[PDB]
């Protein structure tokens, strides 16, 4: 699990959204395994504008930050997993490093901000959805 908190805005893997993520919605995209809702609080986090290709991520599953070097955001095919079948996911980065389906949410970020959140993994990789084009999170 886990979110970003940018502005008024909460982003969070749209397989892991509530019912009031939902009931607030302010976009979706199933390709991307991402959705944002609106928040009455306002966010700390700051998203990076930005080419890096190294950063830390989150792992829950070893409550450790590890730094990791990352593909550029890409349309991969990703193996079935009960949220999704076997399908294309967009604006995909990956990297090798631990993930567990439940490391979903953990913050990838380098020197600027925050980069994506961990959306796909396995057998030592980790995939992360990038937010980094997402330049209304900025705004509004
Ligand atoms: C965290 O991902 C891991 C980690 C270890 C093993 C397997 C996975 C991948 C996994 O189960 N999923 C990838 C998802 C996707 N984005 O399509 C999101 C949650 C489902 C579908
Ligand atoms: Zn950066």
């Amino acid at each position: 699990s886990g979110a970003i908190y940018v502005g008024n805005y909460r982003v969070v893997n749209r397989h892991l959204a509530t019912h009031n993520d939902w009931a607030n919605l302010v976009w979706e995209d199933s390709s991307r395994d991402l959705l944002v809702s609106s928040t009455t609080a306002q966010g700390c986090d700051t998203i990076a504008r930005c080419d890096c290709q190294t950063g830390v991520y989150y792992c829950s599953s070893r409550r450790k930050h590890y730094p990791v070097s990352f593909s550029k955001p890409s349309l991969i095919f990703v193996e079935a997993s009960e949220y999704y079948p076997a399908r294309y996911q967009s604006h995909l980065m990956l990297a090798v490093g631990h993930s567990e389906p439940g490391d979903c949410g953990g913050i990838l970020r380098c020197q600027h901000g925050v980069v994506g959140i961990v959306s796909t993994g396995g057998n030592g990789l980790v995939g992360f959805a990038d937010v980094r084009d997402l330049l209304w999170l900025d705004e509004e």
